[PDB]
């Protein structure tokens, strides 16, 4: 039938801090699974945070509902985090309106580029 | 629920060779999209292959049907690629039978660790 992404490993300097950051902002939960701090995103995907000393910035873009967009964006502002309309973060403190939707980018504690969008 | 991963950037020394490798083995298509060689995996997810000189190994685990598993595994053997039952590739030329399913690991041309699983 269908190929689906089930797991991906997210490298982190501190896997618990990174998993907690992600779970707090997205309204999800952290589980200790083997050597990972695992965050189940939905009924098909889990992000496995893994302790790593050296790695480059990843880029993850998430489709969310309008309600989820508003809820997550409020948590980012409440947490005192910077965000941008553009992937390079040249345009801070604003969102994009690409494809008749809403979008923005924000870095995780490792410098991974997280992207939220309402229309895919 | 309504958070889904829509895009992720896969770093590659050669984005066209890497996107073609992934598309050939998984039975997918490559599109040129901006500076990416993009592979739509399913209705939800696109892998964006991006030219990069320096990066660390990523890990992506895909859930597939038994039929898809067999079709992909046969392409991997026909292509002359090594695979393993374990994530560290200590046990080559065998698959695992974990979680009431079948699984195996194989590297892409960049050394990204690709995992296939049927689960249940
Ligand atoms: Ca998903
Ligand atoms: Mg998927």
């Amino acid at each position: 039938m269908t190929i689906s992404l089930n797991h991906t490993i997210v490298p982190a300097h501190n896997k618990e801090a990174s998993a907690q950051f992600f779970a707090q902002i997205f309204g999800l939960n952290v589980s200790s699974v083997g050597h990972f701090a695992a965050v189940r995103v939905n009924d098909t995907l889990t992000l496995d945070f893994d302790d790593r000393e050296t790695f480059e910035s990843h880029h993850y873009a998430f489709h969310v509902s309008d309600e989820e967009f508003d809820t997550i964006f409020a948590r980012i502002k409440q947490a005192g985090l910077e965000y941008s309309s553009d992937p390079m973060h040249h345009n801070k403190g604003e969102i994009n309106h690409r494809k008749g939707g809403r979008g923005f980018y924000f870095y995780d504690p490792n410098g991974h580029n997280l992207e939220l969008l309402t229309l895919s």
